[PDB]
């Protein structure tokens, strides 16, 4: 038997998602979020190497009619950004929870994951 990886998807009430693989969290905005924003025209992504705390503003998204800040769902360090979004920010509309992911981070405190919503709780939250 081999050491089990940690794999979960979590959500925030600010309509962000976090896909976790051991210590690496991939973060983006949910389908619900992109629906509210409309056609995305511009993304500002975080800088790789940046140390962030849960709640800090790490990205900005601008659409035709609106704008939203993206908050760090967890504490840790930015390790990768989705550079293709600088040229193709509409991938956020096309596939917000897949291809349109924003950044990946190495997390510092796994206990923070227990503060986020699971998929059932999030789907309920959106429905309500
Ligand atoms: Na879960």
């Amino acid at each position: 038997h081999h050491h089990h990886h940690l794999k979960m998807k979590k959500y925030t009430k600010t309509h962000e998602w976090v896909s976790i693989e051991d210590k690496v969290a991939t973060v983006g905005i949910t389908n619900h979020a992109q629906e509210q924003l409309g056609d995305v025209v511009y993304v500002d992504l975080p800088e790789v190497g940046r140390e962030v705390k849960k709640g800090e503003v790490v990205a900005s998204i601008e659409s035709v009619k609106a704008a939203a800040d993206v908050y760090a769902p967890l504490s840790g360090k930015i390790v990768e950004v989705n550079e293709k979004l600088d040229t193709e920010p509409e991938l956020i509309n096309k596939d917000p929870e897949g291809e349109g992911w924003l950044f990946k981070m190495e997390i510092s405190d796994e206990g923070e994951l227990e503060d986020l919503l699971d998929e059932q709780a999030y789907q309920e939250f959106c429905a309500q």
